[PDB]
């Protein structure tokens, strides 16, 4: 529709659940006349005052979405859509769309010991080759070298073609557990790719590096 915006994703900086933080989106009134906007649904991690305005043309306005992170809300990545409907007073009605916002929360470490923390050790680095048209599986084994049990939190991808599930999240003291990952060559063909680079993100409780990413290559 008329409205267009700077980014189809905000990502806030890695935070901890009492960290401040602001991202920021321009929205921008293309065609010709007024735009009602009202942003109708907000991230639940989120605050927002601009929530109602006018916009008159060009690329006027400005929003700050002001991280506030629920209490007991538990570390990880969440992804979740800023939602904006969009009413031109006079050639139509309307368009609505989203704005996906992600946040990496991870664990507060100051307030954890390392009888409570794991430290993760794992190949980050992977690359299939070739695949040829079939479905690719592979693993990657995840160890906790730490003195407590290690948690994944999370673990996401964001490309189509690529999944990765680890075999279990809680991992004790000199254990290990394997990252079952998949690439989908017909989906990378569906989507004109004759290889991607992509990654797996690890939202887990090692203090040193509490977001790790797999890189993972693959060609047709
Ligand atoms: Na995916």
């Amino acid at each position: 529709g008329p409205l267009q915006v700077s980014n189809a994703r905000l990502l806030f900086p890695i935070s901890m659940p009492e960290d401040e933080g602001v991202v920021r989106l321009v929205v921008n009134n293309t065609d010709e006349s007024d735009l009602q906007v009202a942003v109708v649904s907000l991230p639940s991690f989120v605050s927002l005052d601009d929530r109602a305005f006018r916009l008159q043309a060009r690329e006027p306005r400005e929003l700050n979405l002001s991280l506030a992170v629920p209490r007991n809300m538990p570390p990880g990545m969440k992804d979740e859509p800023l939602v904006l409907e969009v009413t031109s007073p006079e050639t139509g009605k309307k368009a609505v769309d989203s704005v996906m916002v992600s946040l990496p929360l991870v664990d507060n470490f100051p307030a954890l010991t390392a009888a409570q923390t794991g430290v993760m050790e794992l190949s980050t680095y992977l690359d299939m080759g070739q695949l040829d048209g079939e479905t690719t599986k592979a693993a990657i084994e995840i160890r906790n070298v730490g003195a407590g049990p290690l948690r994944l939190h999370s673990v996401t991808t964001r490309n189509p073609a690529l999944t990765a599930v680890p075999d279990r999240t809680e991992i004790k003291p000199g254990g290990s557990t394997l990252l079952r990952i998949a690439v989908d060559p017909q989906v990378m063909k569906a989507e004109g790719w004759q290889s991607i680079a992509a990654d797996i993100s690890i939202i887990c409780n090692d203090p040193q590096a509490p977001l790790r990413r797999i890189k993972v290559k693959a060609e047709l």
